[PDB]
């Protein structure tokens, strides 16, 4: 019998005895929690959402249940989990991380919050400590690190697989961890998460697409927390769960990409890595603060609002429009002709650009067919657009150091005039912009509450949020009660 | 946006429409629903088994909650349907289907009752009527027809996959249509259990094997409760999971054989059916009644037994035994040479012939490391056993109107005489020999039953199950009752 393969064992090695020491990603760690819990809130307001929530069968009394934020619900942690899981990621307006493999590792938060807050309630009614909210953020840490240093080179999506099998590995470790793993039981529960099922993307893809979209998520990290309470009953793992030959995950599951049936070369059928585990991962996510777009326009749109007062006089004396970006965007987001539906808007490059340049906003109406259709003028600046891909754009797109996501737009005239070049190279949520967007998060936090929560305890929720040291020193249940109701 | 995949329609056309009549097909339902519970109650003598029952947090109150049998349980539908379908086939001993895909088609039974004692009891309490065995009966055959005819030509672990996602497509579909769903809700609930993730089969296969091979299909049965009830939420469904280029489910997971990572030839790449749905399997379904042995060894260790008073005295006077078998014999239970554990004495033909020609039986104690040591003359005949296959058997096998699983053994000696060649075709199990094999599989259910209740409640127990027309009226909530701690 062999023993854990290592990449098992560099995540349970990483999960037990790593100490986090950056302050930074305390920081927004601490802001991942605001801006996270802030959409769940706001999902509450969807009854595709909601009809899910809530225990499986109605007046089950659950002890020490754990509370859902913005609910009445107290559930067992796995039920909560989902229901958590299942609002912060419902809108997509949470955050997320572009690698290999595209993600919302804030999702994570369903696992961590439905278990911490169950265990500090136990531990309180047996007069030990309860869990302290310091614990929270630095599972939440660990769960993006593991997801995000995963998808660095690791496609789950060219093998036809769903992301949020990510989830539900990160979850199944930083769950077994709060729950008191040791060593033995961390593995076995990773092994678990490994030989489970994993979804297909199915319901992604149009003509298939559908709303489990939004909840695959929150059924992964739920699957996290049961994975994680098995291995905490004693359950053996599966040690060659990756590696093993014929049966094993990277034979079965990773060996084929999808478009085409195609064998992998033997050297791509593995995992693979550019560094290890630590804290990059929550320091230099993306939050989605500013206009709503497709992440890949968000630095264009922010140069065209400012490009406004330059074209906003004789937008007709218009004749050329120049768009330097980088490549990614092209292949994914450029796009020519007819954009039928809101989706084609949403993933079209140049009607991102050409709405601001017009009204010098971008708002989620100006996607709705009555609006395209009604102002020929977006698909006659949208004619005039020319894109061009600028090398220093694309490669610091890939630097490790860097991760930019630059746009930049010019516009020219009939009579030979221009504007200049407005470049923009980090999207307001890029961690380089942090002291600009950090305010622009915590506003939507502020507005997210309000449509949950009186004003009262709108301002003891944010004054708590808002300061580090006291949160970090909170006792999980006590910033639960905070969120019942 | 696409209409549902034909074999989904195909399925749930069947589950809503069917009407079941087939005399045979309910009394082999009652005898199956009997031996796959006293084989449950069995499994309660285990811890590694028991470990896993009971609610995720201790002390929750589950009004109207569904029974776990031979517990004080009373438990969400959920871990209701996981613990039954877990205990039921912990211990290898509940019925079978050979065929291109091997199974255990009462695994479904979790799903089964776990919803129907719970929708009896909610419904009682509503002053509806409850649901009748009857009903579990007509949902047994129905689960054991999706599996087992799907099963008939589509092999899953040539792709590398459990063959639990049978379980859970069929529990889905009975458990929606207990839950009472419409076409449009258990296409949705259908298409949730092909898109969702398929369990790898490492846990099946040397050096990674371990106990998740006796809980798999319990939590696919409870997994397919989860989605029913997801679709009778109203979840929009999933039309093309199957059959959407590169993300559907032929391409990503049908498309390959894991011995080689070859892709299939494109006609392939679909399940194929030789029958529509029916009563078949339930019908021709295999029950272990007879010695605790593989499948494909029980008609050699029966003639074995046969020819154990013709040799029990002469066994230093044997010099050749000759088995004739089948392919599939041969493929997975034959092996020469040492045999570490019980699981390897399990599986093994050799050693499964020996035994009984030596001491005229076989049961559990006889996989005893203290009992192979003690008795030199196991691998003495072990040695001496040439295996040779028949092409016949190995046809019959594969033979719709026979399914034969057939050996023959025939025992010579060193003066050159021998004994004859003694064939059995079919096991005690199997549907040619109902009439022999019901008063060993009443017997059975009668022991395993002692294991847990006292005997007047035994006695009700049996006498209930006992009678067709009684059983079939009686409330499923009633039933539970009697299965109580």
């Amino acid at each position: 019998r062999p023993d854990y393969d290592a990449v098992l064992q560099d995540i349970a090695d990483y999960v037990l005895d790593y100490r986090i020491d950056s302050t930074e990603a305390l920081d927004t760690a601490r802001n991942c929690l605001m801006d996270t819990l802030g959409c769940g809130l706001l999902a509450l307001r969807f009854p595709e959402c909601t009809k899910h929530l809530g225990p499986l069968v109605e007046g089950t009394l659950v002890p020490h249940g754990a509370r859902v934020p913005g609910t009445s619900f107290r559930l067992d942690p796995v039920k909560a989990a989902w229901d958590i899981g299942c609002i912060v990621r419902w809108l997509d307006y949470n955050d997320t991380w572009l690698a290999a493999e595209w993600g919302h590792p804030s999702d994570n938060l369903g696992g961590i919050l439905a278990v911490a807050d169950h265990l500090s309630q136990k531990r309180l009614a047996n007069g030990e400590a309860p869990l302290s909210m310091r614990q929270v953020l630095e599972a939440m840490i660990m769960a993006h690190e593991i997801q995000g240093v995963i998808a660095l080179e690791n496609s789950f999506n060219r093998v036809g697989l769903d992301h949020v099998l990510l989830v539900k590995v990160a979850s199944t470790a930083v769950c077994a961890k709060l729950m008191g793993a040791d060593r033995e039981q961390l593995l076995a529960a990773l092994s678990h998460a490994f030989v489970d099922g994993q979804a297909l993307r199915t319901y992604r893809h149009a003509p298939n697409a559908g709303s489990r979209k939004s909840w695959a998520a929150g059924d992964a990290t739920s699957r996290g927390v049961r994975l994680a309470d098995i291995a905490l009953r004693g359950e053996m793992g599966i040690p060659g769960v990756l590696s093993a030959p014929q049966w094993g995950f990277y034979d079965v599951l990773f060996s084929h990409t999808s478009k085409d049936l195609a064998t992998k070369p033997e050297d791509k059928r593995r995992f693979s890595f550019p560094q290890g585990y630590g804290s990059y991962v929550m320091e230099n996510v993306l939050f989605k603060i500013s206009f709503p777009a497709e992440f890949h326009a968000q630095t264009a749109a922010e140069a065209a609002v400012r490009l406004h007062p330059l074209v906003k006089d004789r937008l007709q004396r218009i004749s050329r429009i120049v768009i330097t970006t980088h490549e990614s965007a092209i292949r994914i987001i450029s796009k020519v002709g007819p954009l039928a539906n809101p989706a084609d808007r949403d993933h079209c490059l140049q009607y991102m650009t050409a709405v601001p340049l017009i009204f010098g906003d971008l708002v989620a109406e100006h996607y709705e067919d009555a609006f395209h259709a009604a102002h020929p003028l977006i698909d006659r600046l949208r004619e005039k657009m020319e894109i061009v891909e600028e090398p220093r754009y694309s490669r610091e797109y890939l630097e490790a150091d860097k991760r930019s996501i630059a746009n930049a737009v010019e516009v020219f005239f009939d009579d030979g005039s221009s504007t200049g070049q407005v470049a923009v190279e980090y999207p307001l949520g890029h961690r380089r912009r942090r002291a600009e967007g950090i305010p622009l998060l915590q506003e939507k936090f502020k507005a997210n509450l309000a449509t949950r929560f009186p004003p009262q305890r709108c301002q003891r929720i944010f004054d708590l949020c808002s300061h580090q040291a006291s949160l970090e020193a909170t006792p999980v249940n006590r910033f639960m009660d905070l969120l019942a109701i």
